[PDB]
């Protein structure tokens, strides 16, 4: 049998495997070729990951067919995922932060913190009065922050709002797992999806060049159950493939560019009839060395993966932990406040502890 193996790339070359041959058997043969280890070669076909375990015959693979491989090298409750540029190179967690947008210092003092996202995305959506002295300044200026090491004020990081903290245990659309924290899309569902299948769903769009370019916007991906309007439009968002494949996918409107052209390489490192460059001399039918011879996600897994809500029962209400009279969440906002005079405990609804910087930081409001 041929199958194509595309890795890290648009093309795919042919590999020869029998009808018993293991899934573990071409992630070894793959490794030879790409010289990497294979206990992180990932090979997906058809949106659907192969465990090493499985034959060709189980699979249901036939001649030709196109296999993608792509290699994968009380606790503080988080709201916000940052991709923090330094030292991490990679998603974190992020502390929450605000400040007065008309001075630029974090000194702005909200009567009641945000809500939502919308709330801290959205410039000049928030307003309070600032501490500075002779500063007028009343706009809420929100920023984010990596929270894996310090890192001065200026030190900021972009916030991933489609990230979220899985603390409804929804489980993945791809792989039916529970995992924290979870993508979640703007499809009419909500539809849920880990980080882990979230890479191999980019990469493997990637490698077929699926990918959807909005006219505004750029390049993006919908949800990956195929819903309608449900691009993702903050594109920071595909920083969180690592930067291999972001850098990767930002190439995406040259390499789309030149296809547009009729241009056409198919080698590793990078008038209708030589890549000079790299240097490497290539057949343009079957994207060869010189010489022409020889995708749907289950409806179980997708009713079950969706964001969706929780019918308000016992989450809804919770007592004053001072003075114990009830009191019923409004919005998304942890920071709580009571009205009974004698009390008046302003707190934080997931800790039950008083309200402070920690909290405000981990989590002002939670999705
Ligand atoms: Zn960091
Ligand atoms: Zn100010
Ligand atoms: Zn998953
Ligand atoms: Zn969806
Ligand atoms: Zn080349
Ligand atoms: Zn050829
Ligand atoms: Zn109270
Ligand atoms: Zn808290």
């Amino acid at each position: 049998m041929i199958v194509f193996v595309r890795f890290n790339s648009s093309y795919g070359f042919p590999v020869e495997v029998d009808s018993d041959t293991s899934i573990f058997q071409l992630k070894e043969v793959v490794a030879k070729r790409q010289g990497v280890p294979a206990d992180q070669l990932r090979v997906i076909f058809a949106g659907k990951e192969l465990q090493n375990h499985l034959t060709v015959q189980n699979c249901d693979l036939e001649q030709q067919s196109i296999v993608h491989i792509v290699q994968r090298p009380k606790p503080t409750y988080h709201s916000f995922f940052v991709y923090c540029k330094g030292p991490c190179h990679k998603v974190q967690p992020g502390k929450l932060r605000v400040q007065c947008g008309t001075c630029r210092q974090a000194t702005l003092t909200l009567a009641q913190g945000p809500s939502c996202w919308d709330d801290v995305l959205i410039p000049n959506r928030m307003s309070g009065e600032c501490q500075s002295p002779d500063c007028p300044g009343t706009r809420a200026e929100f920023f984010f922050k990596c929270g894996a090491h310090p890192t001065s004020d200026k030190d900021t990081s972009v916030a991933l709002n489609l990230i979220t903290n899985n603390s409804r245990s929804i489980p993945c659309i791809a792989c039916t797992d529970v995992r924290n924290p979870v993508l979640v899309f703007q499809c009419n569902h909500r539809h849920v999806i880990c980080l882990d299948c979230f890479h191999l769903y980019c990469v493997t769009r990637l490698n077929d060049r699926q990918f959807v370019h909005d006219a505004q916007l750029g390049y993006s991906l919908p949800c990956v159950a195929g819903c309608p309007n449900s691009l993702i439009k903050e594109l920071h968002h595909f920083r969180i493939l690592g930067e291999e494949q972001y850098n990767r996918y930002q190439q995406y409107g040259a390499e789309e560019c030149v296809l547009q052209m009729g241009g056409v390489c198919p080698r590793p490192g990078c008038q209708g009839q030589t890549c000079e460059g790299c240097g490497f001399v290539f057949c343009r039918d079957c994207k060869e060395a010189y010489h022409c011879d020889s995708y749907r996600v289950d409806q179980r897994a997708a009713e079950q993966a969706r964001w969706e809500e929780a019918s308000k029962e016992t989450k809804t209400t919770k007592p004053c932990p001072r003075c114990n009279v009830p009191i019923e969440k409004n919005g998304g906002c942890m920071h709580m406040k009571c009205p009974q005079p004698q009390c008046k405990l302003e707190w934080c609804w997931n800790c039950g502890c008083e309200w402070n910087r920690a909290c405000m930081g981990d989590h002002w409001f939670d999705v």
